């Protein structure tokens, strides 16, 4: 096998195993040490104030299974320490009969079991597991563990009546699914529920919410509260908090809801960020986070959404969540965001990046799968002085309007998302920073417009304000990861209010994934403004493109160009006339980022395995 | 509740968990602490001339699941001390997907990984398993584990291709079981099959059976060859060793085949005991010792049986075990006996003893349920100058005959059985010893007589020799365990050839199991001699009577009166007459016998544990 990457490649899948691992490989990111990655888990900020970022992990494989816990730690949330201990990397791992066929994800009580960190997590067994297969009771069960040690090891309750698993009854018949339990505080929904606490007798600290659904009828959220403040054993079922229908979907702005919900979560946010109000902060805002199966044609069928929701309190002394408005975490190839709380009134969300080689061509190869999205601050993003003239604005899909007393004006609130400033300034401070000329894009530009100065690897940032004409038909953005041969095309046209990712060409290899990805993004006009503008940052980390616009959209995906210098970037501009023009400002290239793993070596390989023919037998992991 | 056994038995029901844990405990025999056991595993002499005896272990319940080795030593067969680490007296247990299910019985390679001491045991995980459900491969395979500190732990091979499970294909299809791996080393089947190597490549000098059998076809013993001298992934399927019918009988004194094998062992021995010749000993006989499932109407569908069998080499470079005679290890309730090599030239064999409450109406009140037979020697046994007119001596149902040149006498040869010596010793001198006069039972014997000394507690041995007319139709024996309300009689009765153990009286706790136990015992008579000898030697420990007849038979079995004082003994007698006369010789009462376990107390309960609803849920194990 050639790895000449100054020529065409080659038949690669000739290679041996994880001869690409550093090929396409992140280096500035959230990534296991080798082999399977998928979702966050058992995220916390532990008690140095340092951040504990678990994750569904298959060391040596790179298929699913054997699911674990594999952790690491970070005081800024960008430069990173693997645990080391017994299992390597790994923390938590299947070892009984409750969880032998995978310990699935989980969340933290802060101060759990003898007032240690504790970890409530979906301990799976035997038996058909899906949404789609004819799950039974068992399969899915909730169990607890503890670490004394700040993350370092976990201890399980023991397996028995009164002990682990803590939930195992099924509230509703004919589940869907009944995983990735979400311990929260509220008091909120403390202050919602202090009347009704008689009905159920449950009267804890800690609601935690179950993901699933009911076969044919659409996912579901369950609530459950804690019984009893300081006790962890009993959770009592309350009711459903988010009921959807089967593939409903409440528009083009809010994906789908499929027929499952996996990794959902409940905050409460603020403009500021996490808000802990009974409900008087007027500006607050209750959301749910969550992922849905089955209403997706692509995406591995998976959109990871989140929803603006009203309390309301049920007879029986249950809470039914409202959706008030609906819209998509990221709009590419992400999924399972989990949030958690952060000191200084933060709710921080990080989400898992999947690769785009759904037929398992190069796995192999690369030694590895997945990775972590960029950390996110949560916040409610307010748009004062909205032009009533704003094109659909009233439609009200994935945001608020609230108008002036005269009608003349709108405040626009919706979700915000912005990547951790602790990120921004580590990468700004470590790389190579070129503040560009601003541009205008006109009758005399190219299609494509290398920027003055040049990437010189795959990882690198990239921001601009595009401003837009309010009636333009031009369309701009960024050329990323180009060469003459290879590159990868993010356009925003406000005409359609689409932002693209064109991937035609982003690479010479044909069994990586070539579709357009796509992001609904609405430019509030603002009153008196004679223009509207597109503020865009992009992540390029490896093979990761990570895209931000407006503190709103996100979208990540993936391109892997063969080509050793098709790391090159710049302008594109379509349709830009002497009368269209698009003003390009606030123009800024960060080359190198930062090595967001300084004590791993480049390669941090250590082989991979196969299962041998039981895994066939057992039939519950692939077995590579 | 109340233990008051000066007066009748009440609703013992009510008591609590382990409330009557002393009240018929063995006391002088190899016991776990607590809770659930049944077959002895892992039997191995270790580097120190001690014994290590591993066990099927279910701690804190009382009934079978997450089953796992418990052990312990001795450095004599009968003072034992129990191993404690990290999970008590466990030494293996259920950690990984292949054995989840449980950890089945396995056996000892004395020099396998690295040179240590080494397991093969039978590793189980999800689906059916049982002679009488729809079993798939899979479910059973069959596992490595090795110890570097002699049983105090034991650390598996890793999951996966050419590590566990070393053994996981079903040689033939629909498999009624798959399990207990017996290896050995054979001199004598190494010269059978030192022709044939170039035909299957197997060449090492360790061979492993596995028991099972076929559905709707009868039962299997399978033979496997280590592959490779010093090398234990590697086991090639050669053939199967022993095939027997759908619920084939040989006879009356050969028990049933049922449909499935369990426990199964080969070994080979003489007048001496083991023998480790090629085939070059004429006085040494090729032996299997194997369970039974489903050939038996009542203890619990099972028979512990053994053959001698000559082998014949197959064409493809197998071994058939061709069965000459086969007989019966024990007529009582014990079953799953294993067999290891001892230094000196030694076989020894041991059991399981289960309880008489097949309904489970006082385990928990008990807090434990099983305990081992005592340790036995195996040796062909040789009685010369047996007189042709012996009845039924030509049928050699369990037993070879070879006339003398002359014709007027035989050589009988057959499995011989005895108590390994250093308990004998060991129990003999820690007891108080009554040597009791000979007595003829005649016209003037009462129905029963009890001895001149009676034992103090439930803890006792008896021996006698019944010398009977050869054309008797008297019977005798010995009543134990007796007051004048309960009682357990043990009676032989020439005319019949059986040996029963009548248990119509033996407990005024109607929960009890009370059906007759039946022994076949053949007297095989002497040439010029004009009586007939019966050697009886029975132990009485707790609850257990065992029973050992001419070297030969055994029987085991359970009685569980109530009464403090139902502990006498002596002699019973039915039709002697002044002509028809009983001589009774050789009497002793050894009182008391030995403490097997002098570091645990009286009372070693840690209390029983309930599973939860879960455990109905998995489906595995009943959960308590
Ligand atoms: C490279 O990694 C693989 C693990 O992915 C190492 O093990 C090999 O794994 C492959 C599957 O990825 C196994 O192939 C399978 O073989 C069976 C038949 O033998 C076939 O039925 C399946 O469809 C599949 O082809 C392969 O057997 C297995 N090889 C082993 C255990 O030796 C592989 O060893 C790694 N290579 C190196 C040099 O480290
Ligand atoms: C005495 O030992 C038992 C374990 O055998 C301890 O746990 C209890 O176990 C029994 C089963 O033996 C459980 O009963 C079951 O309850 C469910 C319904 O609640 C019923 O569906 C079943 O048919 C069965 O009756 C019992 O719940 C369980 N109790 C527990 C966990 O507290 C028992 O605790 C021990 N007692 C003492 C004082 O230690
Ligand atoms: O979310 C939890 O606290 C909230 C977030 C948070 C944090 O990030 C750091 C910190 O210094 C304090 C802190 O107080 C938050 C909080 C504030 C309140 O006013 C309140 O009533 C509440 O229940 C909560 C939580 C979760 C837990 O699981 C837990 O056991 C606990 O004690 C607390
Ligand atoms: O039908 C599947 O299992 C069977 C049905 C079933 C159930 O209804 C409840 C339960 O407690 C266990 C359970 O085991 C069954 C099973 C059947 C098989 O034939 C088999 O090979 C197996 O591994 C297991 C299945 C299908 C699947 O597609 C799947 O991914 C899976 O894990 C399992
Ligand atoms: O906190 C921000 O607004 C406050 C909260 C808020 C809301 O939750 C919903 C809503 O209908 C209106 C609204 O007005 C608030 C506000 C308060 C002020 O004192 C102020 O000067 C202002 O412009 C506004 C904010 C944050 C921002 O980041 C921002 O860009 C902005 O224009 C405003
Ligand atoms: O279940 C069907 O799609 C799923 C639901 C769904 C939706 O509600 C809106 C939407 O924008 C896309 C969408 O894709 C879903 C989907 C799921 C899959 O697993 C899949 O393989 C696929 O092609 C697609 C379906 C039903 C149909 O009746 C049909 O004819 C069809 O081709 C497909
Ligand atoms: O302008 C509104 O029309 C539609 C929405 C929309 C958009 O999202 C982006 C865009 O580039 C153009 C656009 O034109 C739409 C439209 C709808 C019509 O019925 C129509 O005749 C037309 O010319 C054009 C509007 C405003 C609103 O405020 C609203 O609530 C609503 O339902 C609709
Ligand atoms: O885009 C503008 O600056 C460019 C981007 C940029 C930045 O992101 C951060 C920063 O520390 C400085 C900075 O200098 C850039 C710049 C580069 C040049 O070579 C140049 O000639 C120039 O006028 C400028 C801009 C915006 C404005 O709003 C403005 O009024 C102006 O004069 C210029
Ligand atoms: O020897 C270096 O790492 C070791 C090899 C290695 C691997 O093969 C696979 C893998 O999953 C992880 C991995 O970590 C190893 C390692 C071991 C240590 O003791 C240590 O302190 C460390 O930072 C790491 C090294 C070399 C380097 O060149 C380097 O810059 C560095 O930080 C470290
Ligand atoms: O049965 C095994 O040896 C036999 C019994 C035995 C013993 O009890 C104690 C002792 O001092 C030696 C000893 O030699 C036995 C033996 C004798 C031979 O002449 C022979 O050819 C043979 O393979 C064997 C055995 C099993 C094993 O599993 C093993 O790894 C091994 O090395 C040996
Ligand atoms: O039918 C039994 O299992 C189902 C069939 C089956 C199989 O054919 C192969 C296999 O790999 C797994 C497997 O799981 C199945 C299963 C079905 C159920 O409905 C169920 O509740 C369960 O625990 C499991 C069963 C019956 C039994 O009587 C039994 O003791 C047992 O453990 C299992
Ligand atoms: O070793 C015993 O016999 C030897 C082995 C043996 C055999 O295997 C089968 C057989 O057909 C006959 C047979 O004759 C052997 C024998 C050898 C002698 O030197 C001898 O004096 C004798 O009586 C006999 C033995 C052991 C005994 O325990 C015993 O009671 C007894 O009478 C004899
Ligand atoms: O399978 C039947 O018995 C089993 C085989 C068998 C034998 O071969 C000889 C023998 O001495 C006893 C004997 O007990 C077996 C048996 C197994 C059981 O599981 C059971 O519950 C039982 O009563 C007994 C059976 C068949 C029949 O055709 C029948 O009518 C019946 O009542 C029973
Ligand atoms: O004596 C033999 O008869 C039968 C077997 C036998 C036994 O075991 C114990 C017993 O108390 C008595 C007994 O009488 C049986 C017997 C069979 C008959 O056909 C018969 O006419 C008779 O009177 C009585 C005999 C001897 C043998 O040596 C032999 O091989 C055989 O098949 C049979
Ligand atoms: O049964 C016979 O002794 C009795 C049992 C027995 C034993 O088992 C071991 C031992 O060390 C001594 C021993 O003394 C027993 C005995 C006890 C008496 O009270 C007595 O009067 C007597 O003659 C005897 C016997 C057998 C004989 O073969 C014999 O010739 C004889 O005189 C006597
Ligand atoms: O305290 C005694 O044992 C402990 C209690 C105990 C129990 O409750 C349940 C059980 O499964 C085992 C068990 O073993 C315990 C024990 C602990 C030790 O440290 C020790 O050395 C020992 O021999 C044993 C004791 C008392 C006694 O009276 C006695 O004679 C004795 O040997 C030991
Ligand atoms: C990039 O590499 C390719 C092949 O090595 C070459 O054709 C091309 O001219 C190079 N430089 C570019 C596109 O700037
Ligand atoms: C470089 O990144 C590290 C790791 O996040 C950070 O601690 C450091 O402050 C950064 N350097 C700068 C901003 O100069
Ligand atoms: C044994 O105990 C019972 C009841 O306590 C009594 O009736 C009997 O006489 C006692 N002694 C015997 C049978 O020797
Ligand atoms: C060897 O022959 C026997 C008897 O035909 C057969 O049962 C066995 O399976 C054969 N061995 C193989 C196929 O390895
Ligand atoms: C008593 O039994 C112990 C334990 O087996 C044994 O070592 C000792 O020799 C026995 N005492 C005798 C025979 O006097
Ligand atoms: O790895 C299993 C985990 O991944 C998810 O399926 C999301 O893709 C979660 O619902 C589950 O806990
Ligand atoms: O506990 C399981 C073990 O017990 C047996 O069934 C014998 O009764 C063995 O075949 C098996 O290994």
């Amino acid at each position: 096998c050639s790895l000449d990457q100054t020529v065409a490649p080659g038949n690669l899948t000739l290679c041996g195993n994880a001869t690409l691992f550093t090929t396409f490989r992140p280096k500035a990111r959230f990534i296991a040490p080798e082999g399977w990655m998928n979702a966050p888990m058992g995220l916390y900020q532990r008690a140095d104030g340092s951040i504990h970022a678990g994750y569904q992990s298959h060391p040596k494989h790179i298929q699913w299974g054997n699911i674990s816990q594999g952790a690491a730690y970070s005081s800024d949330f960008t430069s990173w320490t693997d645990f080391n201990g017994s299992e390597g990397y790994k923390t938590i791992w299947p070892s009984q009969i409750y969880d032998i066929r995978g310990v699935f994800d989980g969340s933290i009580i802060k101060e759990g079991i003898d007032g240690y960190p504790t970890i409530l997590y979906t301990s799976t067994s035997f038996g058909p597991l899906g949404a789609t297969l004819n799950e039974a009771e068992g399969t899915e069960t909730q169990s607890l563990a503890y670490t004394t040690d700040d993350g370092a090891s976990w201890i399980k309750l023991g397996y028995g009546a009164g002990q682990n698993p803590v939930i195992y009854e099924w509230p509703e018949t004919n589940l869907t699914g009944f995983r990735d339990p979400y311990v929260f505080q509220s008091p909120r929904l403390e202050a919602l529920l202090a009347n009704t606490t008689s009905i159920t007798n449950a009267t804890g600290d800690h609601f935690a919410t179950i993901s699933g659904g009911v076969h044919g009828d659409g996912a579901r959220l369950f609530l459950y509260r804690q019984h009893t403040t300081g006790e962890f054993i009993k959770w009592t079922y309350l009711g459903p908090l988010v009921t959807t229908g089967y593939k409903e979907s409440y528009g083009e702005w809010s994906g789908n809801y499929g027929i499952n919900f996996e990794t959902a979560g409940v905050t409460r946010l603020n403009p500021a960020g996490a808000a802990w109000d009974n409900g008087s902060d007027t500006t607050a805002v209750d959301f749910v986070t969550f992922g849905t199966e089955q209403g997706r044609a692509d995406h591995q069928n998976h959109w990871p959404l989140w929803a603006a929701v009203d309390y309301e309190v049920r007879d029986n002394g249950s809470i039914e969540a409202v959706i008030a408005y609906s819209g998509v975490q990221d709009w590419g190839r992400s999924y399972a965001y989990a949030s958690f709380p952060v000191e200084g009134y933060r709710q921080v969300s990080v989400g898992w990046i999947y690769e785009d080689d759904d037929n398992v061509i190069l796995a192999k190869q690369f030694g590895y799968q997945g990775a972590f999205t960029l950390f996110r601050d949560l916040f409610v993003k307010v748009v004062e002085n909205v032009s009533p003239s704003t094109p659909g604005l009233f439609e009200q899909a994935s945001w608020s309007t609230k108008n002036s007393t005269d009608g003349m004006s709108v405040t626009v609130t919706t979700l915000g998302q912005r990547v951790v400033p602790e990120t921004l300034a580590a990468y700004k401070g470590n790389s190579t920073v070129s503040t560009l000329a601003p541009v205008m894009l006109n009758e005399s530009a190219a299609a494509y417009t290398p920027f003055s100065s040049q990437p010189t690897d795959r990882f690198y940032a990239l921001t601009g304000s595009f401003e837009f004409g309010l009636n333009t038909t031009a369309k701009a953005g960024f050329r990323v990861l180009a060469s003459e041969e290879e590159y990868t095309d993010i356009w925003f046209d406000p005409a359609s209010e689409n932002l693209t990712v064109v991937r035609t060409a982003s690479s010479l290899i044909k069994s990586f994934g070539n579709d357009t990805e796509l992001a609904k993004v609405k430019l509030y006009e603002i009153v008196g403004a004679e223009s509207k503008t597109l503020n865009l940052t992009v992540f390029v980390d490896g093979s990761v493109i990570e895209i931000y616009a407006n503190d709103e959209v996100a979208l990540s995906t993936r391109a892997y160009p063969w080509l050793a210098n098709s790391t090159g970037a710049g302008l594109l501009a379509d349709g830009t006339t002497a009368g269209d023009v698009v003003g390009v400002s606030g123009l800024e290239l960060w080359d190198g980022l930062v090595d967001a793993w300084p004590a791993r070596p480049a390669n941090t390989s250590q082989g991979l395995v196969w299962d041998g023919p039981t895994a066939a037998m057992y039939g519950l992991f692939a077995g590579y």
